[PDB]
C-alpha cells in the first residue's frame, strides 16, 4: 500500500511523453504499465498481487508475432496513459480503470492476420463472430483472464459498476477494428462541427473513447522517425506473411499485403498517414486540445516519408 513503483530517472520524465518508447527491455515493460496505472488511477484502483497475476497472464496470451505482439499491447496502454493524464478532469474513475486494461488487453491472441484473411480462409473465429472478428475474439479472450482464479482485479467493484467497466472495455476494444474507424470518425466531426458534441451523451462518450483507441493503437506514427520507420518493418513483415498466406489459397492479395511490391511502401504510407492517421490526430485534437503532440509528431512522420519518396532517404 506504502509501495511505490519508480522509474529511473530518464524513464520517469519520457515516460509523460507521447512519443516515448518502452525500450527493449520485455522484463521492465509489466513495471512501466503499473507504473502508469499507478499515476493514471491510484495505487487503491487495483491490489497488487492480483493486476501483477493479470499482466502476467495477459502477457502469456500475446503471441511471438511481428508486430501485433506484447510490445504493441504496452506501447498502445502507454498512448492512453498520456492522453489520460494530458486531460486529467474529462475522465471518471471507471474509465481510467478500464481503457489501460482495454488497450493491454486490446490484441490478446492475435495471430498477425487480418479479418479478411480469417473470413477468406474460413478460420473457426469467423463463423463464431462476423463482424470485427479478431476483436470480438480480444474482448472474449480478456472476460476469459479476469474469470481466472486471483485475476479479478476488478473484485472490489459492485455489481452495476463491474458491468459498465467490462461494457468500457467491450466498446473500447471493439473500437480497434479500423473498417469502424472511418465512420466513427465522420460522425464525430460532423458532432463537432454542428456544435452538438456533448461529452455528457454516454453514446458520444463511446464515439470519442472510440477515437483515443484508434489513436493510441495507431500511435507507431507518432514516434520519433528512426522508431516509426523500425516498426513499420514489423508491420509489413506481417501483412507480406499474409499475402503469401493469400497466394496459398489462390487470391491475388492487395499491394499491401504483396512482398513483391516492397518498392510502394513509401507511396503506401504516405496514402495511410493522409487517408487515416492524419485524420485520426485531428479530429482528436479538436475534441481534445491536449492531445495535439500527437498531430504534430503524426505530420512530421508524413513529412520525413516524402523525405524517402523524394530520394532524400
Ligand atoms: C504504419 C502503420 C500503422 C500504425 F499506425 F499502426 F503504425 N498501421 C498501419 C496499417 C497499414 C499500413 C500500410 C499502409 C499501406 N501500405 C500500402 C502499400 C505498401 C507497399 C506496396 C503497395 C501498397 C498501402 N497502404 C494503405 N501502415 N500502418
Ligand atoms: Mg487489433
Ligand atoms: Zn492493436
Amino acid at each position: 500500500g506504502l509501495m511505490q513503483f519508480t522509474l529511473p530517472v530518464r524513464l520517469c520524465k519520457e515516460i509523460e511523453l507521447f512519443h516515448f518508447d518502452i525500450g527493449p527491455f520485455e522484463n521492465m515493460w509489466p513495471g512501466i504499465f503499473v507504473y502508469m496505472v499507478h499515476r493514471s488511477c491510484g495505487t487503491s484502483c487495483f491490489e497488487l498481487e492480483k493486476l501483477c497475476r493479470f499482466i502476467m497472464s495477459v502477457k502469456k496470451n500475446y503471441r511471438r508475432v511481428p508486430y501485433h505482439n506484447w510490445k504493441h499491447a504496452v506501447t498502445v496502454a502507454h498512448c492512453m496513459y498520456a492522453i489520460l493524464q494530458n486531460n486529467h478532469t474529462l475522465f471518471t474513475d471507471l474509465e481510467r480503470k478500464g481503457l489501460l486494461i482495454a488497450c493491454l488487453c486490446h490484441d490478446l491472441d492475435h495471430r498477425g492476420f487480418s479479418n479478411s484473411y480469417l473470413q477468406k480462409f474460413d478460420h473457426p473465429l469467423a463463423a463464431l463472430y462476423s463482424t470485427s472478428t479478431m476483436e470480438q475474439h480480444h474482448f472474449s479472450q480478456t472476460v476469459s483472464i479476469l474469470q481466472l482464479e486471483g485475476h479479478n482485479i476488478f473484485s472490489t467493484l459492485s455489481s452495476s459498476e463491474y458491468e459498465q467497466v467490462l461494457e468500457i472495455i467491450r466498446k473500447a476494444i471493439i473500437a480497434t477494428d479500423l473498417a469502424l474507424y472511418f465512420g466513427n470518425r465522420k460522425q464525430l466531426e460532423e458532432m463537432y462541427q454542428t456544435g452538438s458534441l456533448n461529452l455528457n451523451n454516454q453514446s458520444h462518450r463511446d464515439r470519442v473513447i472510440g477515437l483515443m483507441m484508434t489513436a493510441c493503437d495507431l500511435c507507431s506514427v507518432t514516434k520519433l522517425w528512426p522508431v516509426t520507420k523500425l516498426t513499420a518493418n514489423d508491420i509489413y513483415a506481417e501483412f507480406w506473411a499474409e499475402g503469401d498466406e493469400m497466394k496459398k489459397l489462390g487470391i491475388q492479395p492487395i499491394p499491401m499485403m504483396d512482398r513483391d511490391k516492397k518498392d510502394e511502401v513509401p507511396q503506401g504510407q504516405l496514402g495511410f498517414y493522409n487517408a487515416v492517421a492524419i485524420p485520426c490526430y485531428t479530429t482528436l485534437t479538436q475534441i481534445l486540445p491536449p492531445t495535439e503532440p500527437l498531430l504534430k509528431a503524426c505530420r512530421d512522420n508524413l513529412s520525413q516519408w516524402e523525405k524517402v519518396i523524394r530520394g532524400e532517404e
